[PDB]
């Protein structure tokens, strides 16, 4: 009988300092998913504000269903938000991306009871993150909900958890699934029955123990293995606790069966077979609504994604809406789950980073697309490690492999750090940010320096967990470093896959970004408060060429893309011409004429055709065409460059 | 029945904890409240004091607890945001480490034995002031934690941990109108309240009855005895009552005194209608070697140096300070300014900070006859010209100051640089500058010339001396320069200062920067890392440095003679000058017993020149009343005397 309500439809103000008595009238109105910094935070200068603001709405026990206790449930208040029923002080969190809840039973006095709640995103030395690549975007950017329960329920105060722990057990061609349920009030005299359903809902398995016993191991004979995009096979668990035989209270979560492992040599192996991960990274934010998105938005970014064809995303800096893991789950991605613990060490962060690593592993233990914990991302960024940087690591890694012993830890580090520092030798594996060929340097180092820290790490294994270059609507016929070109970004991309996607060892790669993203404090290309190294653009509205070249490698999409769509107007008399696609031959025409059939072994097909008048040129690969159009000029077209 | 039970022995203290332990602490440090962890390591210098989170742990056992209706936690002092955790559970934060709060804990008493955890924290943010200061931010409960049992109808003690009861004296000529006020907390509309108003030894002056629904009266004193100054520091006491039936369920009380004043732009500050020059002193609340952590007797010493000195004003600054230390103040007759440590820098996130701690400090001691002057603000225009958010800010202050208490005024402590014609200054009631002309440059002359220019320019606002001082630790020179720390030239900076702000009446109060050397971790000066050195006695409150003796001679008719430089013996010239200080007319002055003159010094500065040969014994007469002191000549000045 437990009974979710929506709680979205909110008087918003950031004038106010204190807790209003009654019901504001002049306040302005908003309806969640909110933040404050939609505009503010995505046109540059730093100047996003940043404080305490306020939201006020009214529930009329009225209009309420009735049941034991109501719980205030908030799935996303960046960074620190406190809670008051009817002026009183309830709860109080710190952590902007993990739910939250509060019992308000006892505080809904009245028939029409005032709900405010204070959120902050201010400058402080305890609440991560503070120094990072991206716009803090404060408000309730996720759902508020309420939650009716009979008196007995399935916990839901801890560390807004789903109070139910599966994890399946692979025996042979078998699974024995442990399913730990946690409850709260419950009479010794209450049964729990477990159950767990087939993709198709078909119950496989079902056994019934006393409340007293909240945990059960229930087989699934031949069971249908979550294998990734091949083949994503979800089960449900669900169990009820049932006084007399009346179900007063039941939560349920769907889960994955598989194994795997990070070899240092083979890679990433997938329930016994090598898998190799190649993929992106994604913000949880979009142009025009900072991070307040919708349904629709986690399901456009995701699509996009798998329309690239990657099998792995990289979740950083934080922990993403759940709606969001859940399409991981269906659709067999391979997530890298992080903290916001970057950048700098703050010493009295410690707390911060532990309360929410437990909220990350705790939420979000069932969602079989997961398989490694990220502690910190570029942590010394600021200088080599401190004891008291190597103990807070120490701990967070300790604290998750006692948690969650099917899973590893990671590490995301710094480009600069010495592979000696001892912080890497921490956790399970480690992944590099690397930047050769943007922030200084060649594209063609990064290959070497991969191989190098093997050479001296082999039982280590590595990853890329960012590598990436910016990309504006800037175009030119010699592609250079600095330039903001959509050519160089593709060429960048060019000898990027080229040197990871051959090199097995490298457990995972992570474009950054696959989306422009908001990060205020950038002021640079042309357009200021993004970070435009993505794949498309901040509205998801333009793939950029790197996109297509990263869809040649990994999506089986037959498709046949041709590169320079928006570089119309060329000197030069002969330009070049590339065209990305994953299928054999490819023919191109110049007005009608073939200018050649190609093959390449990269998929990157380089034509070089004569620039005369105006042109329109055909790409054909079997039975999937493109077009494009360029003309001849007598000089460069300065509205393509940045200057 | 209302009972408070002490709460501040074996407390389990901890820095090195992460969360709040489940169980009672083992291994953790035992401490008994008032307590700092700051004691060390925030008055060595290096700025280094440890600023974090930190945990105290200790058991409430239902048994020995009194039978009541309901039991309240008192924290006096939490520097600077703690939390409070009862078996587990949250039950209440604060923000700002110098006012009271309390919470209602009786529901979460579910046991014989309670785990209390409060949580102290005393970190860097943009939210709780200060947070740029000239001060050790001292952590931890270093003022009292209590319990307080009262029945179910009590007086209010939930509004930002005031006493539940506000006293306001209107003076009608020879008689006093006394408005009674009172707040409760579910009481019944059939009980009754009994105010009433008791002598200086007791006895009942006045008393009417009303019902639980009238929380205000008016009861009248004839022939009322006024709080005059130190002239007469006399005090009523209120008290009411909450009765049911003729039980008296809860009581609270509360002293007061009747006066009034007027901060007269040109004539200075005004008491009861006469003229009353407020010339005194700042003073810290904090002590070396136990950080913050005060007991009463420190209280008590402290104003009792003050006492001596005769100042009659101290600026109790930078924030709220405890209730024992006003309370001594009202007793003693002392005017005191008392502020917020919104101070150095505007933060816009801080702004509710400071209506809180405003609000607080207000609601917690509108009753000290000794406070006339809330201030707002220490050098707040420091990292910067004011701008529109700091000016709103100083607004919002000034007209809920002005709107909860008619009966005061409003004041700012400006810094030195900051343009006499900022728009901040035009905020408030009155204000005052801090002027270091003399040490931190310039020239001590230049202090006369700057009061009279501002004098001039703005001769409606009434303008006071907020902060004036100089370093001075135990280094000597018979040649007294800005800079050398030697305890001699802030003698001379103190007898040029008193010269130039005591004869300027329409100063309406002066403040001696700073009356004890005090924490300050940061400072690296003069010898000695972590305190400020600009006091007239030391941190310890062992040595009264010259300068105290000063301004004694000023304000004391404690009849006395002071010869300064008894620590500058060893001396160089063949004629050596000697300073003595003597607030009688006449002082004679004995090289080794042969008299070298006598001399009246209209500023209480006597200076005498004497002969430097052998071992010199010298004696200041005046009166019955002597002093000594000793000299000897030498071929080389003593290094152990310079700084270098
Ligand atoms: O940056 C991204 O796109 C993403 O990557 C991560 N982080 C990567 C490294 N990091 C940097 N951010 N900004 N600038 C630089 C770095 S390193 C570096 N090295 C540089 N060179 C110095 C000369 O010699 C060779 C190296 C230069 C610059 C930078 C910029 C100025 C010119 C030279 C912080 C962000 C963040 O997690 C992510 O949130 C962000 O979005
Ligand atoms: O300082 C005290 O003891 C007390 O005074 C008040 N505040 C006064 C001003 N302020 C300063 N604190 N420390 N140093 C300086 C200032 S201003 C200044 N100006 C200076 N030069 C400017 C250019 O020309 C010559 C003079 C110099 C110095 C300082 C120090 C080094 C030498 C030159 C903060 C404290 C505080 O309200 C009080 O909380 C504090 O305790
Ligand atoms: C993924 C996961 C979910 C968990 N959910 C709950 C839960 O909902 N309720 C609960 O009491 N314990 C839950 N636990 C475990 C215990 O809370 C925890 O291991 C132990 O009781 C320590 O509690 P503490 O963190 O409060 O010290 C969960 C553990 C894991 C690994
Ligand atoms: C010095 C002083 C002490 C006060 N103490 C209390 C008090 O203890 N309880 C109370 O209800 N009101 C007290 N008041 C007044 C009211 O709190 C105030 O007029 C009004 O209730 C403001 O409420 P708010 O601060 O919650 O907005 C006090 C006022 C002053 C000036």
């Amino acid at each position: 009988m437990r009974e979710v309500i929506n709680f979205n439809t909110w008087a918003f103000t950031k004038e106010a300092t204190e807790v209003p008595k009654e019901m504001p009238e002049k306040w302005y109105w908003v309806t969640l998913p909110h933040s404050w910094n939609e505009i503010d935070g995505q046109d540059g200068g730093n100047d996003y504000y940043r404080g305490t603001c306020y939201y006020a709405k009214q529930l009329k026990k009225s209009e309420l269903p009735e049941a034991d206790c109501y719980y205030l449930e908030l799935r996303g208040a960046n960074a620190s938000a406190d809670v008051y029923v009817n002026g009183k002080a309830v709860a109080h969190h710190d952590g902007g991306y993990s739910t939250w809840r509060v019992d308000i039973t006892k505080e809904l006095t009245e028939e029409e009871n005032l709900i405010v709640i204070a959120v902050e995103n201010g400058v402080n030395d305890r609440v991560y993150p503070q120094n990072a690549d991206f716009t803090f975007y404060g408000g309730l950017y996720r759902d508020v909900n309420i939650i009716a329960v009979n008196k007995s329920h399935f916990d839901l105060d801890y560390y807004g958890g789903p109070g139910i722990k599966v994890t399946p057990e692979i025996k042979g061609a078998d699974a024995s699934v442990e399913v730990e349920v946690f409850l709260t009030n419950a009479a010794a005299d209450q049964k729990l029955v477990y159950t767990v359903k087939d993709a198709e809902g078909k119950e496989v398995a079902k056994t019934e123990t006393a409340a007293g016993e909240t945990k059960a191991v229930l087989s699934i004979p031949a069971v249908h293995l979550w294998n990734g995009k091949k083949d994503p096979y979800l089960y449900t668990a669900e169990v009820a606790l049932v006084s007399g035989e009346e179900a007063v209270d039941a939560v349920s979560t769907r889960f994955g069966c598989r194994t795997f492992e990070i070899d240092p040599e083979r890679g990433f192996i997938l329930n016994g077979e090598e898998y190799p991960l190649r993929g992106v990274s994604r913000h949880q934010d979009r142009w025009g609504i900072g991070n307040a998105l919708l349904p629709e938005h986690h399901r456009e970014d995701i699509d996009l994604i798998c329309e690239l064809g990657a099998t792995t995303i990289r979740l950083a800096h934080y922990q993403h809406d759940q709606y969001f893991y859940d399409l991981c789950d269906e659709r067999g991605l391979v997530i890298w789950a992080e903290i916001p613990y970057i950048s700098s060490h703050m010493p009295n962060g410690r707390e911060n980073t532990i309360s929410q690593m437990k909220e990350l592993v705790v939420q979000n233990y069932n969602h079989p697309s997961i398989v490694v914990w990220g502690l910190s991302n570029e942590i010394t960024m600021a200088g080599s490690s401190d004891e008291d940087l190597l103990e807070n690591h120490r701990i967070l890694n300790d604290m998750v492999h006692e948690m969650d012993h099917t899973r590893l830890t990671t590490i995301a580090v710094v480009s600069m750090c010495d592979i000696h520092d001892p912080y890497i030798q921490i956790p399970d594996v480690i992944s590099y940010n690397h930047y050769f060929g943007w922030y200084g340097g060649d594209v063609s180092m990064n290959g070497p320096w991969m191989d190098n820290f093997h050479k001296e790490f082999p039982n280590i294994p590595l990853g890329m967990s960012e590598y990436g270059c910016e990309a504006l609507n800037w175009h030119t016929s010699d592609p250079k470093q600095g330039d903001y070109t959509e050519e160089y970004q593709a060429y960048y991309h060019e000898e990027m896959i080229k040197q990871l996607f051959t090199r097995k060892y490298i457990w995972a790669t992570h474009v950054w970004n696959m989306f422009d993203f908001g990060a205020d404090a950038r002021n640079e290309g042309g357009e200021n408060g993004q970070n435009h190294k993505g794949l498309v653009t901040f509205d998801r509205k333009y793939k950029k060429d790197s996109f297509y070249a990263y869809k040649a490698w990994l999506s089986d999409e037959p498709f046949v893309h041709l590169c320079g769509k928006r570089y119309v107007d060329r000197v030069e008399d002969t330009t070049k011409v590339t065209v990305y696609s994953n299928l054999p031959e490819v023919e191109l025409f110049v007005n009608g004429k073939s200018a050649g059939k190609l093959q390449a072994e990269d998929h990157f097909f380089h034509f070089e055709v004569p620039n005369v008048g105006e042109s329109t040129l055909v790409a054909v690969a079997g039975e999937y065409k493109d077009e494009s159009h360029i003309r001849k000029v007598d000089t460069f077209n300065e509205e393509y460059s940045l200057k």
